[PDB]
């Protein structure tokens, strides 16, 4: 039948009560699962939200129970991290013709970028040629933009990989896809396995390979699952690797920018730092060297979330400023500035939020006076401005901007990272009455930019901003249980996630859910056979431009009404969320 090719793989909606027993729940990839910790996130207050996401984040470091999926601290995974460290060493020994590519779409792409900078710094600080580079779905502009549509082409990913791998002789490609999902990465990994004399593929993600994405890619014959399965078979001969610990579901279902992006740093910084810091000691990388770093990253979670009450309070002030109709500014220096930008941009697709809503700023890259002349004018009594810096930064360039922002604002708070026994100049740095001082132990660093201190701080800021940005929006009522219902379908994965959210919330068949979705997308056109049979990219291109696609589709289903009837209903309701929630009642 028309459409059967495209929707065949979709699992049927189970009867009420048999979601487990149908085996439906066991085929939801971990990365898409509803986190049971966060069943009631939409009812939690700011302090609970901070507690619940701190807990969700902590699952990255939880160990394997006694029939179950490997985790970060399991022997299989640490052994894989060691062997990969190994192969990275081979390349560092022979820098002529060597390269190390870190590649990903969206937030994996963003994380790849940071890491490639950091490790390129490390080799410069030592007077070696930089061997690292990144690749991101949609070219370099994607690092700092919302561009969710660019991950769906495998030919594109292969193309970018051909550019950068030039006339190199030995290339390590670290394909990062949290969901073992992105067609961008799938093609790179497959290309690598076709030329193993040159390429070494290393796939990173957080699902077991049996849960790796398995629906057809438009411009490629194999699926992510097949690719990953074959890489795993190559791992026995040490010519591909899959690094895939389970880290438990996201506190917001499928929001892999959060735990996923965190775990990607933890995992890859750990393993590359080990490889570097042990080549020059003329010593193989070992589980013990990795563990030191992992445990440090795990302290960093504890350290970070010990500031929870203040994290909640910043959340309440980001949420207030948006409940009214103001903006939120994230102002930071070096790498922490970048991360601020990344958090703000992600809010666009993640929450349906305007680029002004939560904007990041590096001292997007506007200098000291430039910020004071350009941006400072537009600030307002109800806004919120967040300063994010270390004490090693240049605190004259900092205090100035706060002195000034104070006049027009008052809702300021800050995020200051410090070694123990550094002191915050101006005892009236109040200015910031009740800062978020994150104060780090003295650790034993030996490379000269103190890279482990950088990684701690990056990660800790990520956790704070993510929890803040995400929390603020949940308080505003935009999240249904722990799902973002009203998302914008801008790629195939998101189209599938809409469909799943329809099955779950309505309890109705896959055929009806698909019909309602496609009707909602293509309204005012009716469902023809061509539309039914169209590749998923055609539905994405049309949905991408609309508003409220998913809630209109769910209302059509709940009320068993037309798209004309459900648009009328929505428009007659005080708000999308009330329309949906009361229709669910
Ligand atoms: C239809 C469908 C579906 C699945 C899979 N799709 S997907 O893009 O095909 C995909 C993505 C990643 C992966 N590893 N495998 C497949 C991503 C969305 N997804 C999904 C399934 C169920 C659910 C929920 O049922 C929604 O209620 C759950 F509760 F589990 F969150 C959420 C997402
Ligand atoms: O790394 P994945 O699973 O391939 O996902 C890649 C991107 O889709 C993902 O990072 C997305 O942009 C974020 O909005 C997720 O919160």
């Amino acid at each position: 039948m028309p459409g059967t090719k495209r929707f065949q793989h979709v699992i049927e909606t189970p009867e009420p009560g048999k979601w487990e027993l149908s085996g439906y729940e066991a085929a939801v990839p971990i990365t898409e699962k509803s986190n049971p910790l966060t069943q009631d996130l939409d009812k939690a207050d700011a302090e609970n939200i901070v507690r619940l996401l701190g807990q969700c984040d902590a699952e990255i470091f939880q160990e394997e129970g006694q029939s179950t999926y490997q985790r970060l601290y399991s022997e299989s995974i640490l052994t894989t991290m060691v062997q990969v460290a190994g192969k990275v060493q081979e390349v560092l020994k022979e820098p002529d013709g060597g390269l190390v590519v870190l590649s990903g779409g969206g937030t994996s792409g963003r994380m790849a970028f940071l890491m490639s900078v950091s490790f390129n710094q490390l080799m410069k600080g030592l007077g070696q040629k930089p061997l690292y580079t990144y690749l991101i779905a949609g070219g370099d502009r994607s690092v700092v933009a919302s561009r969710e549509g660019t991950e769906d082409s495998a030919l594109h990913g292969i193309e970018e990989l051909k550019k950068v791998a030039a006339g190199k002789k030995r290339v390590i490609v670290i394909g990062i896809s949290v969901g073992l999902s992105a067609p961008f990465v799938a093609g790179q990994m497959d290309c690598c396995m076709n030329n193993t004399a040159v390429f070494l593929p290393v796939l990173v993600g957080f699902n077991p390979v049996s849960m790796a994405r398995n629906d057809p890619i438009e411009d490629w014959s194999s699926t992510f699952r097949q690719v990953a399965e074959r890489m795993q078979k190559m791992q026995e001969k040490q010519k591909a690797f899959v690094l895939n610990p389970a880290i438990g579901p996201e506190g917001l279902s499928g929001s892999s920018r959060m735990k996923g992006g965190s775990a990607t740093k933890i995992l890859l910084e750990t393993l590359l730092l080990a490889a570097h810091k042990t080549v020059d000691q003329g010593i193989a990388a070992s589980q013990r060297c990795l563990l030191e770093i992992l445990r440090t990253f795990e302290r960093a979670h504890q350290v970070t979330y010990s500031q929870s009450p203040k994290i909640a309070t910043l959340m309440k002030s980001v949420s207030t400023s948006l409940e009214k109709k103001g903006h939120v500014y994230l102002v930071g220096w070096q790498t922490l500035g970048i991360i601020a930008i990344m958090d703000g941009v992600e809010c666009i697709h993640t929450f349906g939020a305007d680029f002004r809503d939560v904007r990041g700023f590096l001292i997007f890259t506007f200098s000291q006076e430039d910020f004071l002349t350009s941006i400072l004018p537009s600030l307002t009594e109800i806004d919120t401005v967040v300063f994010i810096f270390t004490l090693d930064d240049n605190l004259t360039e900092v205090q100035t901007i706060v002195e000034q922002v104070k006049e027009k604002t008052n809702h300021i708070q800050a995020l200051a990272h410090s070694t123990v026994g550094q002191t915050l100049p101006i005892p009236l740095k109040k200015l910031f009455p009740s800062i978020i001082s994150i104060t780090w132990p003295l650790l034993f660093f030996e490379y000269e930019g103190n890279f482990i201190q950088k990684f701690q701080r990056e990660l800790s800021t990520k956790w704070v901003l993510n929890t803040v940005s995400t929390g603020a929006h949940v308080l505003l009522g935009k999240i249904l249980q722990n799902h973002m219902l009203d998302l914008r379908i801008s790629n195939s994965k998101l189209f599938w996630r809409a469909l799943a959210m329809l099955q779950r919330f309505s309890g109705q068949s896959k055929a009806r859910c698909i019909e309602s979705l496609l009707r909602a997308i293509h309204f005012p056109q009716p469902l023809s056979d061509d539309i039914r049979a169209a590749p998923i990219s055609c539905h994405v291109q049309v949905a991408h431009e609309k508003e409220q696609v998913i809630p209109i589709a769910l209302l059509s289903l709940l009320f068993r009404c037309s798209i004309t009837e459900a648009q009328a209903h929505l428009a007659a309701a005080p708000s999308v969320c009330e329309a949906v929630r009361s229709a669910l009642a």
